[PDB]
């Protein structure tokens, strides 16, 4: 099966959670803080019980760790719970940012990738596409083969190639990048074949980094592909337009197509 | 006509939003959760119309959300609305941070470049400007050439070349610095004139990024050439001078000055 | 003795506060802000009783820095502890936040290292794993020895030399690293032995650092070795595995196991 | 005279403010909000004047800009300045956490740097000390030559060399760290003496940066000297001692110490 899934996931198990409520989604996020926003009054509420020194708990438990002070209820630990409800809210806004400033990225991948001629030699290809109007600064892309190799001997293990790219950055990414490795006698898959992919079991992994001008945040995104997913002779269809106004455009539409000699 | 504008931006149309309210101006960014704000408030004045569970709607809702409790009106879901106000400001909080800390740098890049003769070899070159007194530290810079190409066939697209500087990089940047091409062998427009820029519709890009010390945050900033925006022969002007106090002095009002010998 | 000790930290004395803050322990914190709180107050409630602008002091204090605002009584500087109440809750969160995003790694490092032949050649060998299950990106590793030199002259120092290694950097680290130092002649222990490892006191110190996609931050580890923690000849056993399921497993718990010929 | 200042600063003049707040010291800080906070309630209190919407106006004003509500003076565009009182918060805790997050570093640079031979050669040292308990990570350094020079026709500009070091970067920088430039026959000083490095007017700048592990914060210092701040034939005394105890220690006591052979 495959090591890597399309997304660059793997599915290595692992023998041997701030991140948690950073990664949850935004409606769980809200509903696990309102849960020990809730219980946390709960405790103090019983605390005061626990006797009657209020007059005329609950509800004016909150009053008081929200600061609200409608005042029908005078107290006295409230200063204890008054510094609970500030940190609370301290912490709550600490999480509530550093989910904001979560590296995001709007990155396509192609679908596939290709090998065909490029200047004169067999390159591997793929390409990248940013989704969102404001550029990613300084980006940089690698190229990995994974693959399962052996020594003479009986000993397995996979190897991870990062390839050499020519191009790996890029001051700028904007619209579309097509990412090549030439396939020349220092390429790991060099002389390699169709054939020859699969019994190595290879795949290819996609790693993507930058700075959005966006936000002031980075950007991760990553991909992979199987040998299968390789179109031998295969060549990217230009993505790029002149409009009847005669004006240039990118058409994202055609991103995943690729042209292909077909032999009789 | 322009695939860039002098500000670095493309023209490039795309056939395929936090960012918006990081993105707008200050004065709209305040009407936008003043709305949000009133609205929000609108919606639990409602909620506790639909009954009369409250001594003595909309002024009791911000008298509660903003934790007021001015007390004439005890309520009884305040313990929700208490916990939205938080939240918001804590929203609120975040993006004005993210809007604070969004990379800005006060670059000023030269109206022209020039190509011109330097330690004897013609030279591709342009000047930016440090416009804070404050120094810009790990400062790069790029010059790319971008331009249609086409193969001994028909087909045709936009090159992208990474252009060679005698300094991409500097510790640090502070004042002043000319950013030079040389034009040799190596280089996309070596042997080339005036008129087979204009063919190619070239254009020039420059990118540029560091870090301040000035706030703790990055810059970037990027300015975009036509080729008719290249003085042949010309030679930017020396913007130091030395003050009548015997002190050295930065002239910004001769930063786009470009000397030029003109023949008969 | 030891310069360093296991965990990167050295014993040399140093004859000649926001990041003790930062750096103490959770439960300390809490403590010494609480303190900080109360103290605050007993500061107000004395420079109110010094005379009785308050109608119905400690107690109050806390509900004018609080802004819970009872209203049982009413003022009268009261607005000066309003102004602190927000500043100190603003100093708060920001404490809060640097302690959330201070850098942490969960990276394992193997308890010694090897030097056994690999592609031949001899090869200084150790290894990391990445605790958590988010990968680290634009991950980095040096592998330092340092070790007391003199001069044909009598004069004493300790090296410091970073070491080639065949990977210094990784777009992506999620499982397990082995970084390998190929000991050729080029290598400051090239022709070195068991013996003059001890006599020139030598240690070696591994620096690791990357950034998280797991939290928005980046994270540092290190570790250090002293010679005798070396096993020449030994070889780390493979930790991973393949279930019963068919699927690929990283069994952690043979992690620091090392295979070694021995000898009759 | 001077361009450059020890503390790495320039005298040069230019003929051509949320930094300034970011900037000025902690004391001026509190001031100028609290000017701000002050004021802000003028304007409400003359707004609420111009009437009597309010039973039982300063005080009142502050009373609902922190959310007190007190109670006593029930009101009625409160709800606008409890809109404010809450984004002056927000605004406020941003610049304080800006100002806690302004770099800082605690490096010491030695008052004189020496050329004197290093491994058979001519070489340019200084020194820096890190003067905090925890580490820098993936520090750096650069020296650069600043120096009139001219054509042999008479223009007159000030070069920058950034010169080159035997150690430029280090992943860790925890002590002490002696700065080397050979003067090798690449070296722009090479050849060089003491009467001619006055002549161009000669001047040197350091430059580090690097990130503390000690706050998540990266950190800057620089530093220059003047032609007569380098002592020829000078070596620096080693700072490391071994303590009664026969523990290391670092004395940065001797950290400006130089030897000098002195001739008859
Ligand atoms: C393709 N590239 C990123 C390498 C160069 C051009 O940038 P872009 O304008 O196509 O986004
Ligand atoms: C021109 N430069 C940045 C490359 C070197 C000098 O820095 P600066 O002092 O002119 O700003
Ligand atoms: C070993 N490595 C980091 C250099 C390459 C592979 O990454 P990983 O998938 O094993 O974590
Ligand atoms: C001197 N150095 C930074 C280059 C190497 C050693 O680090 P340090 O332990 O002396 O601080
Ligand atoms: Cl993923
Ligand atoms: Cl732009
Ligand atoms: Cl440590
Ligand atoms: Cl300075
Ligand atoms: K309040
Ligand atoms: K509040
Ligand atoms: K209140
Ligand atoms: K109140
Ligand atoms: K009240
Ligand atoms: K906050
Ligand atoms: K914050
Ligand atoms: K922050
Ligand atoms: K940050
Ligand atoms: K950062
Ligand atoms: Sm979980
Ligand atoms: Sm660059
Ligand atoms: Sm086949
Ligand atoms: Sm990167
Ligand atoms: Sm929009
Ligand atoms: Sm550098
Ligand atoms: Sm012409
Ligand atoms: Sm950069
Ligand atoms: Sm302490
Ligand atoms: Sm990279
Ligand atoms: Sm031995
Ligand atoms: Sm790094
Ligand atoms: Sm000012
Ligand atoms: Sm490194
Ligand atoms: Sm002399
Ligand atoms: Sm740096």
């Amino acid at each position: 099966p495959r090591i890597l899934n399309s997304d660059g996931s793997s599915n290595i198990t692992r023998l041997g959670h701030y991140h948690d409520l950073l990664t949850v989604s935004w409606p769980v996020f809200i509903t696990l803080i309102t849960g020990l926003y809730l219980v946390t009054n709960a405790l103090f509420a019983l605390a005061y019980l626990a006797g009657d020194v209020i007059e005329n708990a609950f509800f004016f438990s909150v009053q008081t760790m929200a600061t609200i002070g409608y005042g029908k209820l005078i107290p006295t630990l409230v200063t204890l719970e008054a510094l609970c409800g500030m940190l609370g809210l301290a912490v709550a806004a600490s999480l509530i940012y550093a989910r904001f400033t979560r590296p995001t990225a709007g990155v396509l991948f192609s679908s596939r990738m290709v090998i065909s001629d490029f200047e004169g030699k067999p390159t591997l290809m793929m390409r990248l596409a940013n989704l969102r109007i404001e550029a990613i600064i300084e980006a940089d892309v690698h190229l990995v083969l994974v693959r399962s190799e052996i020594s003479q001997e009986g000993m397995v293990f996979r190897r991870f190639h990062d390839l050499t790219l020519t191009r790996s950055r890029s001051p700028i990414f904007s619209l579309s990048w097509t990412v090549m490795h030439p396939i020349d006698h220092h390429s790991p898959i060099y002389g390699e074949t169709d054939e020859t992919l699969r019994n190595s079991h290879s795949e290819f992994l996609v790693l993507f980094t930058g700075h959005h001008e966006a936000f002031a945040q980075n950007v991760h995104a990553r991909h992979a592909y199987s040998c299968d997913e390789i179109i031998w002779g295969g060549h990217f269809v230009d993505v790029f337009t002149t409009l009847p106004d005669g004006r240039r455009a990118l058409d994202l539409g055609k991103f995943h197509e690729i042209a292909q000699h077909h032999h009789h």
